[PDB]
């Protein structure tokens, strides 16, 4: 999963590219829901936030790292199939 960081402008751009609805606004940042952010796998060959953030504020969020299957198959549960 990706995590929003601190340098957030709180622009509002992010939230409707998220294909998992995973972006939220939060207390004084966006946020990401980590149970929702594939790392936009089984949408996108990228990440759809990272593409548009303007200030670069959105990473890997380390207490979340995940395999490729780990999110192809949340993306799976996410969808269904
Ligand atoms: S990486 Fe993809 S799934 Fe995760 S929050 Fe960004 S747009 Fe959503
Ligand atoms: S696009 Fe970047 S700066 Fe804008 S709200 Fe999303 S994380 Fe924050």
């Amino acid at each position: 999963a990706l995590m929003i960081t601190d340098e957030c402008i709180n622009c509002d751009v992010c939230e409707p590219e998220c294909p998992n609805g995973a972006i939220s606004q939060g207390d004084e940042t966006y946020v990401i829901e980590p149970s929702l952010c594939t790392e936009c796998v089984g949408h996108y060959e990228t990440s759809q936030c990272v593409e548009v953030c303007p200030v670069d504020a959105i990473i890997k969020d380390p207490s979340h790292e995940e395999t490729e299957d780990e999110l192809r198959a949340k993306y799976e549960r996410i969808t269904g199939e």
